[PDB]
């Protein structure tokens, strides 16, 4: 009994990145669904769970340092629902899961050898 907000669930931006975003979105949403499933299509903001989207956003803000410099990470994180207070723990855990990380690892296994 908790349908999506349907407020900030915009899919695709230029029809080109939609493929890259949907790839990580479907993968993360699928794996994460094994722990914290949603009503149907889990989305918050405008798709930012992608390895290219989440990166582009940070670089655009001037780097993680810039986001924290003005203490905006709290607000920005809420946009993608990555740091919603205590909930950030559950989201981080599910996202750090072995299945979730594995699904995304295929796109970049070189990151695995990098270790924590």
């Amino acid at each position: 009994q908790s349908l999506n907000p349907a407020l900030q669930e915009k899919i695709s931006t230029e029809l080109n990145n939609k493929q890259y975003e949907l790839f990580m979105k479907s993968l993360i949403e699928n794996c994460k669904k094994r722990n914290m499933p949603l009503q149907s299509i889990p989305e918050i903001g405008n798709r930012k769970i992608n390895l290219f989207y989440l990166y582009m956003l940070v670089q655009k803000f001037g780097g993680a340092d810039q986001v924290t410099r003005t203490q905006q990470w709290s607000m920005v994180a809420q946009r993608l629902q990555i740091s919603d207070y205590q909930q950030l723990e559950s989201i981080y855990f599910r996202i750090l899961l072995p299945y979730e990380r594995h699904m995304i690892s295929q796109e970049g296994i070189k990151e695995t050898q990098a270790k924590r």
